[PDB]
DNA sequence: TATAATTAGTACGTACAAATA
DNA sequence: ATATTTGTACGTACTAATTAT
């Protein structure tokens, strides 16, 4: 189902960018143990759909989390909790 | 094939080489994204991929509207 | 003092390749 | 061998922060 990236500002103790909201959410899944090490997160398509954002935005978020070391990716395979 | 690298990775290598050879020193600005785009003949996205990786790696840092610098 | 220009940031999109399932 | 999925590369349009006029 659907997750809200809540609609954005230009002046109110600023909201995170959408990619950063996605980062926080996915990170939350890991931290709350909704996803375990070496378990697969949803596909980029699924994430696009459920967060209501572009593939670009999803890849920005996931790329950041991979560089932080709590996700890893395999081309054609998936993205998994580290 | 054995020698092939994606464009963003070749850009990464070159900028890194600038840093490593001390051609660009800490807190000195690297060229703009436009300048890199022109110098390498690639898209702005590819440049940002390169630089983003190098920042994430700690080699560079960026200031929006300011520039990107040797860390 | 205040604008315009420059420059990096965010975010939507397409197209195709490469690796996996 | 097909379909799925992540990777590479590019396009386009703005915004936000800094810099120069």
């Amino acid at each position: 189902h659907l997750e809200v990236l809540f609609q954005g500002p230009l002046g109110s103790e600023f909201m995170l960018p959408k990619y950063a909201q996605v980062k926080e959410e996915i990170s939350s899944w890991i931290n709350q143990g909704k996803i375990l090490p070496d378990q697969k997160i949803p596909t980029e398509n699924e994430l696009m759909q459920q967060f209501g954002v572009s593939r670009h935005t999803i890849r920005k978020a996931i790329g950041d989390l991979v560089s932080q070391g709590l996700l890893y990716s395999v081309q054609g395979g998936g993205t998994f909790v580290a």
